[PDB]
DNA sequence: CTCTCGCGAGAG
DNA sequence: CTCTCGCGAGAG
C-alpha cells in the first residue's frame, strides 16, 4: 500500500497489483537506477544496496537459516525486487534462481568485509 | 566489485 | 540414506 513509504517509489508493474511493491526509495534514486542498470542482473544488486544498508547485508541472507545465524532479507522487499526485474527485462523463473543466488553472494562479500 | 563452483552438513 | 543449499574464495 502507497501509505508505508509516502517519498517512496513502486517495485514493479506500478498498474498490475499483484506484482507492486511500495518501497524507500525516492523517485530521483529510482530514476538513477533506470537509467544505470541496463541489465536485470547489474539493477538486482543495485535494488539491493538501495534498499538494504550494507550493515543489514553484512548480517543477513536470503533465508535466514545456515551456520552464521544469518538474519533472512525482508522477504516482501526482496518479492518487490523479483517485481521489479519481471516488469523492467521480463525475466523467467530460471533467471531469479540465477539472481538470487547472486543476492547472497553480495550478501556473503559483505559478511566476509565486517569479517576481515 | 561481480560471477561462479565444488564442497559437505543439515533438511528432508 | 538423497537432495538442497549456504558457503568460501579464486577468477573475471
Amino acid at each position: 500500500s502507497e501509505e508505508d513509504y509516502p517519498n517512496g517509489t513502486w517495485l514493479g508493474d506500478e498498474n498490475n497489483p499483484e506484482m507492486r511493491v511500495r518501497c524507500a526509495i525516492i523517485p530521483s534514486d529510482m530514476l538513477h537506477i533506470s537509467t544505470n542498470c541496463r541489465t536485470a542482473e547489474k539493477m538486482a544488486l543495485t535494488l539491493l544496496d538501495y534498499l538494504f544498508h550494507r550493515e543489514v547485508q553484512a548480517v543477513s541472507n536470503l533465508s535466514g537459516q545456515g551456520k552464521h545465524g544469518k538474519k533472512q532479507l525482508d522477504p516482501l522487499t526482496i518479492y518487490g525486487i523479483r517485481c521489479h526485474l519481471f516488469y523492467k527485462f521480463g525475466i523467467t523463473e530460471s533467471d531469479w534462481y540465477r539472481i538470487k543466488q547472486s543476492i547472497d553472494s553480495k550478501c556473503r562479500t559483505a559478511w566476509r568485509r565486517k569479517q576481515r
